[PDB]
């Protein structure tokens, strides 16, 4: 009728990733008794996987990386890096602005600029301008970090990894171009997927994707209502992924903090 | 007697890299009209290659930071991502306080929190306690971008690719181990260099890295100055790149913002 205390659960939630929810004792005594050889247990095998990393050098966030990179050059996308500054009048044709509510969330560089929150903003700039130089399809994508503002204990990161792929003039359909690249990224992953095409109005289609019964992120397809003011006027197909919450899933992990950018974590096993 | 406009420059350097500092004419009408079309004729040049990379598409950014990745994973190392964000604590460690001439250049997100303007600070953390877990030696790196304040002459970026390599533990000669990877790295580009080792003190050795008579680089092996400041008592070593002035070395570009991450270059060509 009594398990762990609320800081005992977070240092076993700091070295591994098994649910501590449910498991009850007899007593204080005897809960304490199997803490300590837990939290052992899992800080020597949190020891021995770092052991393995030095003694097999391996980054797991680059390796998928550039698995999706080279599934993407199959299908014959450019990859881009734009600038992580982003303009306030950028911000502005996204329709964020002060009355949008991610726009408490934005880290303000100067009163002009901040850190990107996304990458449509540069996609859609790239993607325009290479219109002017070619009557084919425009394929581009671009894997970085954006950045939001967030509460201290929940469970969003304020640095993410961002994959967002976008294609400007399919020769075929948009939307089945969007599901084969879906595919793709899945396949890198080594997961599989549940897709699930529904309506909207402000775009022409949408395609939940959800892995395991939950929404990891939902593409669009055709003309959107904010594509005059980047002055493009032709179907698209695009959908971003955010790739820590991927890795999370492949890897049964506790928490994004796991697999991403951090001093605190290397390929998931805890430093300190 | 005549030369070319400051705005006529300006255009030219903005679609090729060929230096046209030192062409005269016979007056203004010749002068006016080789610009008319050396200006059409770079952009011509600059279209055709922004039409192969559409048939071929590559990134130079990404094919370099691979073949360096390989490189040094063939020697043992680890690569990181670590966050952008470093406390102000962090950087005080690093002496960068209102004292230091590098705090003026500091992107401050709020009062204790900044954009990285360097690697050290969380190589420091993550060399360090990678020693809890291993005698051996500490091998790690990080490929990833930091920030700087710059002002609007502006042939410094201020967001840069930096590439910062730690050998700690040497496993042998540590001087020697860094010369090889300093060829390592200078292989990945492709470019002869050659090197300055200078006796620092009788701890440290520096070794400074020249392309073309042009320092690129500057490395330290040995007990660190600010070692003690982050509970670190061995020797080790190393050295940053930046990835952007490399790229413009090899390929012979007038500047590195053609190289860098950009929404007007991409692979060294304009979009607008």
């Amino acid at each position: 009728v009594v398990k762990f205390t609320d800081s005992q659960i977070q240092h076993l939630m700091e070295y591994g990733d098994n649910d501590w929810s449910e498991a009850e004792f007899e007593d204080a005594a005897a809960r304490d008794k199997e803490f300590s050889s837990q939290f052992s247990k899992l800080k020597s095998a949190n020891d021995k996987g770092l052991k393995d990393v030095i003694a097999n050098p391996r980054n797991d966030l680059t390796d998928l990386e550039n698995k999706i990179r080279e599934k993407l050059a199959a299908r014959g996308f450019i990859e881009v890096h734009t600038p992580i500054f982003v303009s306030k009048s950028a911000l502005a044709k996204m329709t964020i602005t002060e009355d949008h509510p991610l726009f408490k969330q934005v880290f303000w560089i100067d009163d002009k600029r901040a850190l990107r929150p996304m990458h449509a903003m540069n996609l859609y700039k790239v993607m325009r301008e290479l219109r002017d130089h070619t009557k084919g399809p425009v394929k581009i994508f671009e894997i970085g970090s954006c950045f939001r503002k967030e509460s201290k204990s929940s469970t969003h990161l304020e640095e993410f990894t961002m994959l967002n792929l976008v294609e400007m003039g399919p020769d075929g359909d948009p939307m089945e171009h969007l599901k084969m690249y879906i595919g793709d990224i899945m396949d890198a992953v080594g997961v599989e997927y549940t897709t699930s095409r529904e309506e909207s109005d402000v775009y022409v289609e949408t395609l939940d994707v959800e892995i395991n019964g939950t929404e990891v992120a939902s593409g669009a397809v055709g003309p959107h209502k904010l594509d005059p003011a980047h002055d493009v006027h032709e179907p698209w197909a695009g959908i971003g992924f955010g790739l820590e919450r991927l890795l999370m899933l492949k890897n049964g992990k506790s928490n994004a903090r796991k697999t991403g950018k951090s001093i605190t974590y290397l390929n998931g096993y805890k430093l300190d």
